[PDB]
């Protein structure tokens, strides 16, 4: 007879998982994942802020770039993320245990980082990552501010019920650039229509598009960065191609109305 | 030289804390909490649900209006909250630790019962009561079902972030009696406008306002009876003048912008 | 350049995952989980007992060997566990989620219980599971009852800090059976010796083998059943070769006395 | 009829809430709290850690005195506990807000403290205070390390089950003091024997009058300066009858072998 099935790791492509050196963004804002995985740091004159973190195993080289930033492990005041699944949020535990770092995220993620991504809407346990604790419960507008710069998150539900845009003014050049992180508007082998776990997602990906064309932006940046066109690998032309807040939105409504079509089909 | 203030206890109204016997609202559904504050008892054929609990100490005789009721401790099933205040929610931890019920609600409700109802958005610390963990997080919409009776949630943020009403259908003389436990729309004390913790609170309301015109109701009850014109006290015609939910949510909506002009002046 | 690695799963022998039907062990009490992972049910009048669930896919098995039992989903009232890594709390999550019982444990096994076995003291995140939380904390000695069947809680720490023995008197043929779940005390790689996370780590031990000694018992169980010489597999003949609770304290402390000796080698 | 009681506010003795300005203990470690309950400030080169903090409304007085130590909040790396009742871990979750301070414990007094000291095992809900998490769980004899001052744990339960000693090595005059703040080794009002929450309460305190006396100690401090003889009020002075461990863990037994005599009396 058949046993019961191993348990299965969630593995991913091998570019999510491959280490790069900073790459600057902005005066104050480098990214420090890998070249497919999203992870900025902020560097402000009273310690830095990590805004996501990617694969659980990304923990020791985000350290690692951040010792190049100049920037020890205790300088981590505060960690940001878009939304808590295993391939963002992934190493949020062991930063924390590493660094002091609060966490600082709406309800819907901190309860979904409390479980370590388990019992998840459309994925059930398939994706589970360390559990980490939010040290900050935030509101949908508020404003998180280190080292005098502002975070402002902009609740944009559907990717998961907590998802998070987050948006800051850097300098280059003397003026300034608005940056907005816009979370994942995918629905990857979602059930949109009439799913018990999820009543309201599609009237929530409908408000999410509105709320991205809306955000302040000079310069988009996401999660996973070929979703705004970004390109880490290419160095200082990464962000050559880079969708505004309006064509990220549209993209990803105009593939979201396409797999509502077809799941009716 | 003053020594520190003492720590001073949640005191409310003595007809908060007015025992009285059960009375019942539809054929399933009973109000077992005291004069002043609600707690409903929905008894079906696989165990019962409590819609809040009230004040922490009224944990003892919503146990005795169960007996009374022919519900035994461990017969209730799934304990349902309005919202995670002290005076709602207040016996929630003991009435789990008395009859292994779950309970299931939003993640906003959630955060605020896992605290306590510390660190409150308006009031700090001054409502605290004993911690309680949700066993199912629910989301808008979503139907939670006991004995065959279904309890849709629908959320109308504002008096707090997680305030939810629960509707369900009932029966009276053989005819469906469609219920709506609309949770509290008052704003007491909160500072509406630009407040750093709930930066979109007059946008909540304005919509939750609008959620409670809609709800499906023949039957609408509140947290605090008097908000729906309820008088527990006369039996029999405890229901005689409560509000349409129309007329709930318009009474609530004038008093907001009433609040909202003396704020401005 | 190599990326770095993908996630491991938490693999293990194909017994331990081979589904068995139920397996008495006394009048009221069975064996349900796997050839190779222990997963007691007791069965009282006022519902059921699981003690340990085994591997997080176990969940439905679980319930299904339940419902053979005449045992359904929502008969389950309490789960207790031995000690709270992957292969034998595995499943607690799910199982509570479906039929509502409530998990009891100490101190220590509820905290590693609710971060999923993540930052083990030896086995850092390699064997994460879905979190759970436990709904009462017990004290070494404590009595949980269930329709009038007492537990008591035996704490033996080492194996894990939390690891406990569970004790019980159930009936066969009229006579008393003293059972007696004695938790594993081996040391799988671990660091015994200065072990800066866990610093009293060999005198736990050695008094444990002393509890282990001292516990009341007709019958020892153990979760991996190899532990005290069970054979789940070939039914009737199971318990035949079983140890002694001297037997097993005495083994495991010459296992545990030869790898401090090895560590010093 | 008589309504259900109010709830009743946790008032102490005015002196427990008299604050004091910063009073020298050696060369690095200060009380800061008020003249009659312990809150030790230990300043390094990399941040200062904090051991107790007393009464739930001491927070902004204990921030004061940090800053006239010269100690930003954010300086504030780390908290300490002696055991988690409200009078000495009251303002824990304010602090934590205020400062990201890091809380580390054991298990026992972090699943206390997550319930904000609700569900007692002797108080039951009469002294809850607001709830906070546990950033790192400790063991018995493990080394916590700020700034190069090590900080060892020595678990003495009892007063509570997670009652805890802390020690570390401190200079005055050249000289190293090794200082001792042991945990409260009374048991006001508890029921000793047969005790179904605490069934080896009697053990345990046995033991922790003998983990007392073992300490490593020149100068021993406890979280209610009278049971180790100090008087804060008095300034230079206030050490000067200070008991030693070995009087200090005498004293309690006598009392508590009076107690014990006394409950069966
Ligand atoms: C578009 C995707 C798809 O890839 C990831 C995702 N999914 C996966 O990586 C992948 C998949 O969807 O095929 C997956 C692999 C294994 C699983 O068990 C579950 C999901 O991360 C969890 C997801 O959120 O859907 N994330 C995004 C995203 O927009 O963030
Ligand atoms: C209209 C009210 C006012 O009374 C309670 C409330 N407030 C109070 O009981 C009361 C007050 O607002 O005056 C209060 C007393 C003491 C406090 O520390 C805080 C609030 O409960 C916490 C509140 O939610 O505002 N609840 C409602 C309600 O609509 O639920
Ligand atoms: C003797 C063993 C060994 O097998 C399991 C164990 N270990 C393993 O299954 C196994 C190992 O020790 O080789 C393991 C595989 C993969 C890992 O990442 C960690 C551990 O479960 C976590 C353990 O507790 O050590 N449990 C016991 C036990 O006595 O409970
Ligand atoms: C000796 C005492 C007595 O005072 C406090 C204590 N008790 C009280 O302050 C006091 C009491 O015991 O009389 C009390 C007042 C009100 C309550 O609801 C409970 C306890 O703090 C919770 C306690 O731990 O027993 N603490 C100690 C101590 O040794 O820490
Ligand atoms: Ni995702
Ligand atoms: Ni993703
Ligand atoms: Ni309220
Ligand atoms: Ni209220
Ligand atoms: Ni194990
Ligand atoms: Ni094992
Ligand atoms: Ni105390
Ligand atoms: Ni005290």
């Amino acid at each position: 007879e058949a046993p019961l099935p191993q348990l299965r790791a969630y593995t991913v492509d091998a570019s999510w998982l491959q280490p790069m050196a900073p790459l600057q963004v902005a005066d104050h804002t480098w990214q420090i994942g890998t070249e497919d995985l999203t992870a900025l740091l902020v560097q402000t004159a009273e310690g830095a802020v990590l805004l996501d973190g990617g694969m659980p195993q990304m923990a020791g080289h985000l350290l690692d770039n951040m010792k190049l930033r100049g920037v020890a492990p205790q300088d981590l005041r505060l960690i940001l993320l878009s939304h808590a699944h295993a391939d963002h949020a992934g190493p949020v535990a062991e930063l924390k245990r590493r660094t002091g770092a609060h966490v600082a995220a709406n309800a819907e993620t901190a309860v979904l980082l409390a479980r370590g991504g388990s019992n998840d809407l459309h994925f059930g346990d398939g994706i589970t990552y360390p559990p980490a604790s939010a040290d900050r419960i935030i509101m949908d507008g508020e404003v998180v501010t280190v080292g005098g710069i502002a975070f402002t998150a902009h609740f944009m539900p559907g990717h998961t019920p907590g998802s998070t845009a987050w948006t800051w003014t850097d300098t280059r050049d003397g003026k300034p650039v608005r940056i907005a992180y816009a979370d994942s508007l995918s629905a990857p082998g979602y059930q949109l229509k009439g799913n018990p776990r999820y009543p309201r997602l599609i009237e929530d990906y409908k408000r999410s598009f509105a709320t991205v064309r809306a955000l302040p932006c000079d310069l988009l940046l996401t999660p996973h960065p070929g979703a705004s066109n970004w390109n880490y690998a290419v160095g200082s032309k990464a962000s050559a191609e880079a969708l505004t807040c309006n064509a990220y939105a549209d993209a990803a409504e105009k593939k979201f109305d396409a797999q509502l079509a077809r799941e009716t089909a």
